[PDB]
């Protein structure tokens, strides 16, 4: 039985917060209790820890903890540092004890709870401690409320430090207002000139040209989906009839070179076939002529998670009146069943969505490329010579690129490393490119675990792995072509479904075990049962064409 | 003294503070400087400092009202957490050496001298109790 440590009661002295409980199958003599954030940047030992058998009480001081200061705004876990840490899971007694002592109006408010996390949070609001200056003020509040965080599915101590807006002298305030006004005017002038040049450039042709434009705000140089379309075009002598132009930007928030700033709208107006791959906000602010075509070759493969208008009414989604994805004429998807979901996503007619196959998947059905890439990955990563290779590859837990994050602490390195040692297998990790965290690797960890977040080719590693522990990413689509099983780490399924759900129900869509906790991983891999009998139906259904000729069909459909 | 206070605070390595001294809390000291707080009251009885947070007349949790202490001296080890959290300083800073003003209560000669002096200056204390 795994050693666990629980929280039994939460006291509150004047400013001093107490946590008491017990642990099983664990000697606490050399325990080092801490308060560690989800992002793993702040650890702070409990000021006093009194230990009596398996029972314990931890004396936490919210006034002197942070190296002498107060606990800043964050969410903290109670972690028993040791050779192996332990995140203290709340006993169900605590959440039972509150549940029976609701006053009737609390019960009336209690019924409108969607999931278990809302029930948990509302029941645990009776352990809240709010510190207001003088006890009256409602504008400076230091509140600590124990709760099970939905995003990390783990007990945390949310500390919210509400502070008033502190304003500087009137000179600085006037300067800030003037700077904001100048920035707004600059943005308005840039939008005006962009619209003007684009509108003028298209208005001087009014005819069918021979120019093809590839654009992507998040792909420096030509690569990815465009590369296969471009190569298929060049193969059948389509560079001897059309002229091809490319406008690229390093990232969404980056700025553009002097030439490209005004070359992009000119080509947008002039181009008959305009290519995009992802959110390209400079295109959804203009109006196109009918003869033009805007081809949306989405990076991902299938309709797994919500995108575009399909998340309207949800946080981070566009209102139904926006033009954020509507200026398309031919959006290309990999399966027939993706037509309604993706047409809904882009807000375009369903005839604009064609099931030809995403050109990026051209290589997954190839054979010479398979041996080539296998040799390359064996030579450049000799550690993959184990009996089996496993690949962790979760998606970002944040709302978007601006809020990119991942609470890695959900993964315990040591147990997976011990499984690898027992099984002579290697597990590789590839966080999403929209991440901000950096992996940390220990002594035995380096001998099995490999941090892979730099490799340019996304599908580089999928050719070698004999498993895939991913939760929500579209990587399962590409990996599905190899007749291999995968395990799904549905760690925060309730919260994620609440924020952005899936175009299909999660429990049945996934081709593999569903898994919520780490123990479920050691159960699945230790027992070596994965339910791969359903990955072949998934590949059969969610891939319309298995010929590996997606780029050929895309170019044939677009140009003839 | 208006000119002497900031200059002396800046250049003095050891600084002794007896009670609430608001000026010393508006500046940041070097790590070499040792700011010492020797509280007038002997022991920890009535809620002082950051322990009044949430009560009327109590500082906010983020205030710097007693933080700039390097050492605080207390009567006994059972006051280390109370006074450490009252000043909002680390528990290592607070040390149980005893209050300097309690050094006067154990001297026999002064006890006898002050007994005679109080007998003289208060004739009423001639009584038994
Ligand atoms: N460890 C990893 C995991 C994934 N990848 C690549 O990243 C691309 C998208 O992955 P992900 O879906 O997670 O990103 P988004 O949320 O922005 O996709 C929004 C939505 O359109 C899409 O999911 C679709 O399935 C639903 O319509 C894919 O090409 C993956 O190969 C990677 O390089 N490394």
């Amino acid at each position: 039985v795994k050693s666990k440590i629980y929280i039994d009661k939460i006291y509150w002295e004047r400013v001093q917060l107490f946590v008491e409980g017990h642990s099983e199958n664990l000697d606490l003599e050399d325990s080092n209790f801490v308060l560690r954030n989800l992002t793993e940047t702040r650890t702070m030992k409990a000021n006093d820890v009194k230990i009596d058998g398996n029972q314990f009480v931890c004396r936490f001081n919210v006034a002197i903890l942070d190296n002498g200061y107060y606990l800043p705004e964050d969410k903290y876990l109670l972690v028993n540092e040791q050779e192996l840490d332990y995140i203290a899971q709340l006993n169900p007694d605590v959440i039972n004890d509150a549940y029976q002592n609701l006053k009737p109006e609390q019960e009336e408010e209690y019924n409108e709870l969607e999931t278990q996390n809302g029930k948990i949070n509302f029941l645990l609001q009776t352990y809240l401690k709010e510190f207001r200056k003088g006890g009256i003020s409602k504008k400076t509040v230091y509140t600590v409320t124990p709760e099970i965080s939905s995003d990390v599915n783990e007990f945390v101590l949310d500390v919210v430090v509400t502070t008033p807006e502190v304003k500087s002298i009137y000179i600085v305030r006037k300067y800030k207002e003037l700077r904001k006004y100048f920035r707004k005017q600059s943005f308005n002038t840039r939008q005006f000139i962009f619209k003007a040049i684009f509108n003028t450039t298209k208005f001087f042709h009014l005819k069918k040209g021979n120019t093809v434009l590839f654009t992507s705000d998040s792909r420096p140089t030509m690569s990815g989906n465009f590369e296969y379309i471009y190569n298929e075009m060049l193969r059948q002598n389509l560079d001897k009839k059309y002229d091809i132009h490319t406008v690229f930007k390093a990232n969404i928030t980056d700025r553009r070179g002097i030439i490209d700033k005004f070359r992009l709208p000119y080509l947008l107006g002039k181009a008959d076939y305009i290519f995009v791959d992802d959110f390209h906000p400079l295109i959804y602010t203009v109006r196109f002529r009918r003869s033009q075509e805007v081809i949306q070759v989405w990076n991902a493969v299938g309709a797994f998670k919500t995108v575009g208008f399909s998340r309207t009414g949800k946080k981070g989604g566009p209102f139904i009146d926006s033009l954020n994805h509507r200026s398309y004429t031919k959006a290309y998807v990999s399966s027939e069943t993706d037509i309604p979901f993706y047409a809904e996503a882009f807000g375009i007619k369903e005839k604009n969505v064609v099931p030809t196959g995403v050109p990026r998947t051209d290589v997954l059905f190839d054979e010479a490329y398979a041996t080539q890439i296998k040799q390359e990955m064996e030579d450049e990563l000799p550690i993959i010579k184990g009996k089996k290779v496993i690949l962790f590859a979760p998606t970002f837990r944040g709302s978007g690129h601006g809020t990119a994050h991942y609470p890695f602490f959900k993964i315990d390195f040591e147990r997976l490393a011990r499984y690898c040692e027992k099984n002579n297998a290697v597990v590789l990790f590839k966080m999403h490119p929209f991440v901000k965290n950096r992996l940390n690797i220990a002594d035995k960890h380096k001998q099995y675990f490999v941090d892979v977040s730099d490799f340019r080719e996304v599908n580089d590693i999928l050719f070698i792995t004999d498993l895939l522990i991913s939760d929500y990413s579209s990587l399962i689509y590409e990996y599905a072509v190899f007749k291999k099983p995968m395990i799904f780490y549905a760690f925060d399924l309730e919260d994620y479904i609440t924020t952005r759900d899936f175009y299909e129900p999660y429990e049945s869509f996934v081709p593999g075990k569903i898994v919520q906790s780490f123990d479920a991983l050691m159960d699945a891999l230790d027992n070596e049962d994965y339910e791969g009998e359903k990955v072949i139906p998934f590949l059969d259904k969610h891939f319309k064409y298995q010929d590996g000729r997606s780029s050929e069909r895309l170019v044939r459909n677009l140009f003839g």
